[PDB]
């Protein structure tokens, strides 16, 4: 495999990926390649392209776990060019042969890291440094009548954190 | 205030974007793009390419487009650290050929940049660790890259002694 492109791993959970991006680096700074369209649609994937955002997280924040229901479900795909987290996601699709397991994965600038994200699929991270930057695409807009999630303490996750910082909306989830 | 502003710029097919900011005793996040909230305005994210940059204090990078058949729509924003946006008008049936515009970036102002097929792109990097997250609507395509020279276009940079790559430095003038 070359180290000069974008590497797309195929995960245990189907339909989701790491995405290892290759960097050039010289006395400017770094160039680091997340997307190309003809590397994605090998594995049948496209980039999702009707939303972006990008999150400022403090330390042990805790945000997640997250997901659209259907018909509004979406792929999504993250990154985390600054700071660090640990991404979480949960496979909820009943009729899936990965239904109720899940993989963690540490993301930072250092591995240059991305996850994509099947739709169905619930995601969350723990961000483990001030300024933790996750830079997030879904391929379909935010949905506030599908949005759902489930409790980030409730699907068996050992979370190296104590008294994450969590919203009040996220404390409220339901538990899988 | 609370929603994603697009404005048209002087240079045509070129647009300021100002994304929203939603705060919370976790942290911050900001909505960069919407399609709806594109397509109210004729424009599509483009998503052929994506790549960031990470630059070093007083940097120069550009000026950088690509050639017909593979030209492209091009979006930056910049989330860490802070740029002096600049880009030029190369485009010869244009109204503005010639002329250029700048526009600091920078994760307070939460301001993005969506250029035109057939503008010359770069910017200098004000901080260190300076992110740069650009997206483009076709592919790099090496046959078709192509460049303008960063100091031959009547631009002013606000810099001494700027960090530049040979390439760059040889780029042909405007
Ligand atoms: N894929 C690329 C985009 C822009 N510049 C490059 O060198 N490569």
């Amino acid at each position: 495999h070359m180290a000069s492109i974008i590497n797309i791993t195929e995960l245990n959970i189907s339909g989701c990926y790491l995405i290892e991006s290759p960097i050039f680096s010289d006395e400017r700074g770094e160039f680091v390649k997340t997307h190309h369209q003809e590397i994605f649609k090998n594995f049948g994937l496209e980039i999702p392209s009707a939303e972006e955002y990008y999150s400022r997280s403090k330390n042990n924040v805790i945000r997640g776990m997250h997901f659209q229901q259907y018909p509004d479900d979406h792929n999504k795909l993250v990154f985390c060019p600054e700071g660090e987290v640990l991404d979480v996601f949960l496979d909820i699709r009943k009729d899936s042969n990965t239904y109720g397991q899940f993989m963690s994965f540490i993301l930072n600038p250092h591995n240059r890291r991305s996850i994509f994200l099947a739709k169905g699929i619930a995601h969350g991270f723990l961000s483990m440094k001030d300024n933790t930057l996750i830079v997030c695409k879904t391929s379909t807009v935010h949905s506030p009548s599908r949005d759902s999630g489930i409790h980030w303490n409730s699907f068996g996750f050992k979370w190296p954190v104590e008294n994450p910082i969590i919203s009040d909306k996220d404390r409220n989830l339901d538990c899988f």
